[PDB]
């Protein structure tokens, strides 16, 4: 309860969105990953247009969302792209997630944006029955499309 | 078409910005709509992660894409999120779109990106017959969820 600790992170958290990138890599069942270096880490967590938010039980990252802002051209109150979102496989099923997704549209609420927005699998049940328990104000069955570039 | 070119806007090319904009509200059916500020749209235009393809038949706009560039923290190389794509009415199903693809793709590899992607609506038939004809590496059932904020 309560002990639990949502942070966005700022520049001058690097060690904390490593950890949260391992985390990541541990619930995703990421294999064989290289992590970039933190040249490249520090970078992108040093762009404008990227905010993390972490769950924190002291100093344990329990786990955390990335997300990203778009700029829109049909309005000036911008979009954001929540791209990542995981708890720790121990943590799980006890509110981090939807503290982690209340807090993140908080923020995005206070900075005038017009909405926020994520996707999941639709194979993924389990991803799909936490999305729609955070109350979403609506959702759409899309086909995503990718292409591997050379 | 063999005097149709593809362009890649630079700083410079807000007027051809905004008629791609114009053409979205027509194409895109979109009501009431008011285009932002130029100051707005002139800054966006000038930020380093975000990049629009447009397809020319002389002065004339007849189609493009708008791409929003989302580093990544699982690589250095970042990925291509294609987010708007369309082609007047009066010019659709001459190759255009495949054309304004493969430019971007085109550009995105010469940048070292890894992967380009895109998303159209389950019940978008057209939309979904055009891009499973542009040799997509893979296409995923995907939920798209969104909180529009207060
Ligand atoms: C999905 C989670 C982040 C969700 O957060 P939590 O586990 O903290 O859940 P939390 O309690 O806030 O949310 C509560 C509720 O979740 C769903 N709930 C309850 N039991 C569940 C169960 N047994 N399985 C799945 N969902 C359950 C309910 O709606 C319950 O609500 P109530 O009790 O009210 O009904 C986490 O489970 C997780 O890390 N999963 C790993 C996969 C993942 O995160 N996938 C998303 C895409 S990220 C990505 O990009 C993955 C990839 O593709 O690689
Ligand atoms: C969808 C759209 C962008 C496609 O561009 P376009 O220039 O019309 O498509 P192209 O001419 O490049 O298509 C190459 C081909 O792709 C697939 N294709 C494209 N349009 C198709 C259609 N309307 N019906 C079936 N297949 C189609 C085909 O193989 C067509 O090839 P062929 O004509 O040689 O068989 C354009 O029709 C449009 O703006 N539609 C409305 C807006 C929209 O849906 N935008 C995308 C939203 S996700
Ligand atoms: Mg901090
Ligand atoms: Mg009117
Ligand atoms: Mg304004
Ligand atoms: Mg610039
Ligand atoms: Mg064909």
């Amino acid at each position: 309860d309560n002990f639990l600790k949502i942070e966005r992170l700022a520049e001058n958290d690097l060690p904390k969105f490593i950890q949260l990138i391992r985390l990541f890599e541990a619930v995703f069942e990421m294999k064989n990953f290289s992590i970039p270096d933190s040249e490249h880490l520090q970078k992108l967590l040093n762009q404008n247009n990227f905010y993390v938010f972490v769950a924190l039980l002291e100093n344990k990252i329990v786990g955390g969302l990335t997300s990203y802002v778009l700029e829109q051209y049909y309005s000036e109150k911008p979009l954001a792209y929540i791209y990542d979102l995981a708890v720790d496989t121990n943590w799980q099923r006890q509110g981090i997630g939807k503290k982690l997704i209340t807090a993140t549209n908080q923020f995005y609420t206070e900075k005038g944006f017009e909405e926020v927005f994520v996707q999941a699998d639709k194979v993924d049940d389990y991803a799909l029955d936490f999305y729609r328990s955070t109350k979403p104000t609506a959702e759409e069955q899309v086909v995503h499309f990718y292409y591997t570039l050379k």
